[PDB]
C-alpha cells in the first residue's frame, strides 16, 4: 500500500524517504513539520471553488480596455449542444446574475477555466484577455466538477571548532578557512597552517574564535572553505551552529563539499555533496531629548537611497541609534536590520523587542519591493523575514502567480528547511490549484537541475502533493509521464546529426510508436493549465534547423467543445538551461502589470516557458510569427545586405485588409516600445537579428533569453521605416515611439526598488557564473538612480539616438561572428 510513496518519489524526480546524505534529521523534521500546515489549509478551503478555481483579479480594470468596452455592454455567446446565443451584460453582473438572466456552471470553451463565485465578469482574467486582443467570451453551460475527485487520502566560552582534517579519494599547498557566518556577513573569520596538498591531510587543530556561545544567533552558519596556493577558493561546505531544534551543535562530522567552475545561492546551502566517491571532504569536532534637525535630514538620505546602495558604519551606527525613529518608516526596514550587530546577544535581544512593536509596519500598504528585500540574502533571522511573510498573507491569488517563481526561489536563502516562506507557499498553493499546478513545475524544475537545493524542495513537494488531490495528482502524473516519453525522443534524435530528410522520418516513426505504446492521450499543458492537448499531429511534427536540434510538436486540443482549428504548438529543447528564460519572462510579465497601474499596455509577448527537467525543457510557439532575420532573407538572402523597406512590406502583405493594417502597424510600435525599454532596465538589449520575431499582427517579441563595439537595444532601420523615418527624420508614429518609451521608462522608475531587487535576486538564484557587485550595479545605471525625471528622459532618449546613429554596424557586426 506505499505504492502511493513510490508514485510520490516518481513525481518530484527525487527519494526524500532516502537519508545517505544527512548529517541529522533536519529534512524529516521538516516533512512532520509541515503535515499540520497541509492539512489545515486543505480542511479550510471550500470544495467546489476549489475545484473550479476562478481565476480572478480585484485590480482596477485599466484605461486601455475601458474605451474597448461598447458603452457598458459586454457580448457573451453562451452554447448549449449546438444552440449559441449571444446575451447583453454589463461590467458588474454576477456569474450569479447571468445564470438567471435567461445548478448548472459555465466553463470557457476549449480551456479548462469556469466563470464563477462572486464577482462581477469584469475581474475575470478570461475577460480582460479577451478585450486585450479583442475576442468574444465563448463559454458553455457545463456541470459542476465533483469536488469529490479533489479528495485527499488521509554559557561564557569562546566558540571553537576542530579542523580533524580534509580527504579527497582522488585530485600544491592547501589550507581551510573557518567562518562564523550570518546572512552573508561574516562575524568572525580564523584559518588553518598551510600544509602540503596531497589526497590526505591532517591537520588535529583547534579553531578557537573570539565570539562567544550564547553570542551565537539562530541560522549562523559554519562556512568550511578550502583555498590553495595566489589563492584560490576550491572547495565549500556549510553547518548551521544552532540547528533546527534551536540546541547548539555537537560532535563528530564528515561532510562532503562542494566544488567550484562574488555572490552565488548555491554557496548558502546546508546540503552536503551526494556525491560520496569523487568529493572532498572535511572532518571536524565540536564539543562545546528627540533627534535634531541635520540629523533627521542624514537618516532620511540614507532611508531614500536604493536597496544596492552600501551602508557605512557611520550610516548603520546612525540608523541603530535611532532604532526608533527608523521604525516609523517601513522603507528603513532592510536598511535597519542590516545595521544590527548579530554577533552580539544582547543587541539581538533589542532587535527583538524592537520588533515586538511593530504597529507601523503591520498597518503600511503591503510593498512587494520592499518585503522581497527581507526574503534576501542578507537576513538570517526567522523573526525578521516573517515579518516579510506576514505581509504577503494579504497578497490576492492573481498577485501571488506575479511573484510565485521568484518566492520559491527566494526560499534557497532561507537557513531551515521549515520556514514561514516555505509554509507559505504550501499554503498558498494547496488554496488555489492553479498556484498549485505552477508551483509543482517550479520545485520540480529546482529539483531536476540543482543538488544544492533538491533536498529541500523535495521535502516542500511532497508536503505539497499530499494536498492537492486526487484529481491533481492524476494530471501532474500525466504530466510528467508525457515530457518524459517525450524528452527521451529528443535526446536520441539529437544523436543522429544541417536537418536529414530521413531523420524527419526516424522522429515520426517513434512519435507513431508512442502513440500506442505507453502515451496517456491527453494532458495539461504545463505552461498553460487551462489547455489540455491530446492526440499528436504527426504530419506537423519536424525538428527545427538550430543546431541544439530542438522538437517542433503539434497538438489536437482534447476539449471537444474548443472552439477552434488551431494545434498547440510547443517546442521540445535539449541543451540550454531554460531557467534564466523563465526568470527573464516573469520579469517581463511583472514589468506588464506595472505599466497596467498606469493604464499602460505595451503589449509584450511573455510566451509560455517551462524547464521541466536536467538542460531540457517546453515552450509555446507563437502562432503566425517568424524572426526579423527570415523576413531579410526572403527578399534580400543569404549574406544580408540589410534593406530598410522590407519589413513593412512584410507587414503589408500579411495585412489582409487596410483596417488591420492600421492596428498592426500600431502593434508593433507598441510591442517595439516595451521590448525596447525591457531589455534595456534588463540588459539584455545588444541582440542578434535571429533572436527577434514578429507575428503577422504586428506584435514584435524577443526569444531566446537564455542565450546570454556595443549598443543599448535593438532599434534599426528596418523597424524605423515603420515609423516613416530613415537615418534622419521624424514622423507622426515615431514622435509616438518616443512618446511610449520614454513613459514606460519613468513608469519603471516609479518602481527602481522592486525591479533591483528582482534583478538581484535573478541573478544569484539563477545566473550562476559572474554576479559579483558589479554585475548587480547595472541596473542602477540603467534606471538612474538618484537622478531626476528630466535628467533620466535625456538619458533614455539618448540611448535612442545611439541605436539611430549606429543603424546596421551591430546587427551586421553579429553576422561576421554568428554566421562567420
Ligand atoms: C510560428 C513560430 O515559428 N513561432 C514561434 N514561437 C516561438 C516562441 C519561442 C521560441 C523560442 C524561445 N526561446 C528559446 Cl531559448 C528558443 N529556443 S530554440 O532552440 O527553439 C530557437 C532558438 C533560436 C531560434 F532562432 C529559433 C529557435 C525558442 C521560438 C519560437 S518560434
Amino acid at each position: 500500500s506505499q505504492a502511493f510513496q513510490r508514485q510520490l518519489t516518481a513525481l518530484i524526480g527525487y527519494d526524500v524517504t532516502d537519508v545517505s546524505n544527512v548529517h541529522d534529521d533536519e529534512l524529516e523534521f521538516t516533512r512532520r513539520g509541515l503535515v499540520t500546515p497541509r492539512m489545515a489549509e486543505v480542511a479550510s478551503r471550500d470544495p467546489k471553488l476549489y475545484a473550479m478555481h476562478p481565476w480572478v483579479t480585484s485590480k482596477p480594470l485599466p484605461e486601455y480596455l475601458w474605451k474597448k468596452i461598447a458603452n457598458n455592454c459586454i457580448f457573451i455567446v453562451i452554447h448549449r449542444s449546438t444552440t449559441s446565443q449571444t446575451i447583453k451584460v454589463s461590467p458588474d453582473d454576477t456569474p450569479g446574475a447571468i445564470l438567471q438572466s435567461f445548478d448548472f456552471v459555465l466553463r470557457v470553451c476549449g480551456r479548462d477555466e469556469y466563470l464563477v463565485g462572486e464577482t462581477p465578469i469584469k475581474n475575470f482574467q478570461w475577460v480582460r484577455h479577451c478585450l486585450k486582443n479583442g475576442e468574444e467570451i465563448h463559454v458553455v453551460l457545463d456541470t459542476p466538477p465533483d469536488p469529490a475527485l479533489d479528495e485527499v487520502r488521509k554559557c561564557d566560552r569562546k566558540f571553537r571548532v576542530k579542523i580533524r582534517g580534509i580527504d579527497i579519494p582522488v585530485l600544491l599547498t592547501v589550507f581551510v578557512e573557518a567562518n562564523i557566518q550570518h546572512g552573508q556577513q561574516v562575524l568572525c573569520q580564523r584559518r588553518t597552517s598551510p600544509k602540503p596538498f596531497t589526497e590526505e591531510v591532517l591537520w588535529n587543530v583547534w579553531l578557537e574564535f573570539s565570539i562567544k556561545i550564547k553570542d551565537l544567533p539562530k541560522g549562523a552558519l559554519l562556512n568550511l572553505q578550502i583555498y590553495c596556493g595566489k589563492v584560490q577558493l576550491l572547495y565549500y561546505v556549510n553547518l548551521l551552529l544552532i540547528d533546527h531544534r534551536f540546541l547548539l551543535r555537537r560532535g563528530e562530522y564528515v561532510l562532503h563539499m562542494w566544488q567550484i567552475s562574488s555572490f552565488n545561492a548555491d554557496k548558502l546551502t546546508s546540503a552536503t555533496n551526494p556525491d560520496k566517491e569523487n568529493s572532498m571532504s572535511i572532518s571536524i569536532l565540536l564539543d562545546n531629548a528627540e533627534m535634531p534637525n541635520q540629523l533627521r535630514k542624514q537618516l532620511e538620505a540614507i532611508i531614500a537611497t536604493d536597496p544596492l546602495n552600501p551602508l557605512t558604519a557611520e550610516d548603520k551606527e546612525l540608523l541603530w541609534h535611532f532604532r526608533y525613529e527608523s521604525l516609523k518608516h517601513p522603507k528603513a526596514y532592510p536598511k535597519l536590520f542590516s545595521s544590527v550587530k548579530w554577533g552580539q546577544q544582547e543587541i539581538v535581544a533589542k532587535t527583538y523587542q524592537l520588533l515586538a512593536r511593530r504597529e507601523v509596519w503591520d498597518q503600511s500598504a503591503l510593498d512587494v519591493g520592499l518585503t522581497m528585500q527581507l526574503l534576501d540574502c542578507n537576513f538570517s533571522d526567522e523573526n525578521v523575514r516573517a515579518i516579510a511573510v506576514q505581509k504577503l498573507e494579504s497578497l490576492e491569488d492573481d498577485d501571488v502567480l506575479h511573484y510565485l517563481l521568484q518566492l520559491v526561489q527566494a526560499v534557497k536563502f532561507e537557513p531551515y528547511h521549515d520556514s514561514a516562506l516555505a509554509r507559505f507557499l504550501l499554503k498558498r498553493g494547496l488554496r488555489n490549484k492553479r498556484i498549485g499546478h505552477f508551483l509543482f513545475w517550479f520545485l520540480r524544475s529546482e529539483i531536476a537541475q540543482s543538488r544544492h537545493y533538491q533536498q529541500r524542495f523535495a521535502v516542500i513537494l511532497e508536503a505539497y502533493l499530499r494536498g492537492c488531490g486526487t484529481a491533481m495528482l492524476h494530471d501532474f502524473t500525466q504530466q510528467v509521464q508525457v515530457i518524459e516519453m517525450l524528452q527521451k525522443v529528443t535526446l536520441d534524435i539529437k544523436s543522429l546529426s544541417d536537418v536529414s530528410s530521413q531523420v524527419i522520418s526516424q522522429l515520426k516513426q517513434k512519435l507513431e510508436n508512442l502513440q500506442n505504446s505507453q502515451l496517456p492521450e491527453s494532458f495539461r499543458v504545463p505552461y498553460d493549465p487551462g489547455l489540455k492537448a491530446g492526440a499528436l499531429a504527426i504530419e506537423k511534427c519536424k525538428v527545427m534547423a538550430s543546431k541544439k536540434k530542438p522538437l517542433w510538436l503539434e497538438f489536437k486540443c482534447a476539449d471537444p467543445t474548443a472552439l477552434s482549428n488551431e494545434t498547440i504548438g510547443i517546442i521540445f529543447k535539449h541543451g540550454d538551461d531554460l531557467r534564466q528564460d523563465m526568470l527573464i519572462l516573469q520579469i517581463l510579465r511583472i514589468m506588464e502589470s506595472i505599466w497596467e497601474t498606469e493604464s499602460l499596455d505595451l503589449c509584450l509577448l511573455p510566451y509560455g516557458c517551462i524547464s521541466t527537467g536536467d538542460k531540457i525543457g517546453m515552450i509555446e510557439i507563437v502562432k503566425d510569427a517568424t524572426t526579423i532575420a527570415k523576413i531579410q532573407q526572403s527578399t534580400v538572402g543569404n549574406t544580408g545586405a540589410f534593406k530598410d523597406e522590407v519589413l513593412n512590406h512584410w507587414l503589408k502583405e500579411k495585412s489582409p485588409t487596410e483596417e488591420k493594417f492600421q492596428a498592426a502597424v500600431e502593434r508593433f510600435v507598441y510591442s517595439c516600445a516595451g521590448y525596447c525599454v525591457a531589455t534595456f532596465v534588463l540588459g539584455i538589449g545588444d541582440r542578434h537579428n535571429d533572436n527577434i520575431m514578429i507575428t503577422e499582427t504586428g506584435n514584435l517579441f524577443h526569444i531566446d533569453f537564455g542565450h546570454i563595439e556595443r549598443v543599448p537595444f535593438v532599434l534599426t532601420p528596418d523597424f524605423l521605416f515603420v515609423m516613416g523615418t530613415s537615418g534622419k527624420k521624424t514622423s507622426p508614429h515615431f514622435q509616438k515611439f518616443q512618446d511610449i518609451c520614454v513613459k514606460a521608462y519613468l513608469a519603471l522608475r516609479h518602481h527602481t526598488n522592486l525591479l533591483i531587487i528582482l534583478f538581484s535576486m535573478m541573478l544569484m538564484t539563477g545566473m550562476p557564473q559572474l554576479t559579483s557587485k558589479e554585475d548587480i550595479e547595472y541596473i542602477r545605471d540603467a534606471l538612474t538612480v538618484g537622478k531626476n525625471e528630466e535628467d533620466a528622459k535625456k538619458y533614455f532618449l539618448d540611448q535612442i539616438e545611439v541605436c539611430r546613429d549606429k543603424g546596421w554596424t551591430v546587427q551586421f557586426n553579429w553576422f561576421l561572428h554568428l554566421v562567420l
